């Protein structure tokens, strides 16, 4: 398997197959391994980037995850003052981790390359949480807060969905 983005070392985590063939996916179990410190002697810090809309995040998210659905906010939070360390790892996800999560993962790499001299990167190692929150919650409810799951298409949040989308850069 290839080295991480700045070609400094191998990817640390075991991966699983995912739709986007060039991206690296991890399972809920591996996400819990990170959260429980199984890699604490090697990983200085990791950030779970929840790319879902605010109402989805508010209805139940992974403990410590940061909600950064808008590209400009994800870029500001991660690249205005890069999180330095040991390894730093980013894990992106959305509801199913099919579109929003993968898109943000690609966007951040694009921006990371743009502000660096090749092949250096602030975030050389990034993963997608396979199955997104939809598959994580049924496996590890006590690693979520609140302990619930609100789908993007929830019937009571149709207006909230529209309101949020009109704030995005492109549709
Ligand atoms: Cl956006």
């Amino acid at each position: 398997m290839e080295l991480i983005g700045d070609y400094s070392k191998a990817f640390l985590l075991q991966t699983v197959d995912g739709k986007h063939q060039d991206l690296k996916y991890i399972s809920p179990e591996t996400m819990v391994a990170l959260l429980t410190g199984k890699f604490s002697n090697i990983v200085d810090k990791f950030v779970i980037v929840d790319c879902r809309y605010p109402y989805e995040y508010e209805g139940g998210h992974i403990k410590t995850a940061v909600n950064l659905p808008l590209e400009r906010d994800a870029e500001s939070f991660l690249l205005k003052s890069p999180i330095a360390p040991k390894r730093v790892i980013l894990i992106f996800h959305c509801e199913f981790s099919s579109e929003r999560g993968p898109r943000m993962c690609r966007f951040i790499r694009e921006r990371d390359r743009a502000v660096n001299d090749y092949p250096s990167l602030y975030y050389p190692e990034m993963y997608i949480l396979k199955g997104g929150y939809k598959e994580f919650f049924p496996q590890h409810p006590n690693f979520c807060e609140p302990q619930d799951y609100r789908p993007m298409n929830h019937e009571a949040f149709k207006d909230e969905l529209k309101t949020f989308r009109l704030k995005t850069r492109s549709w």
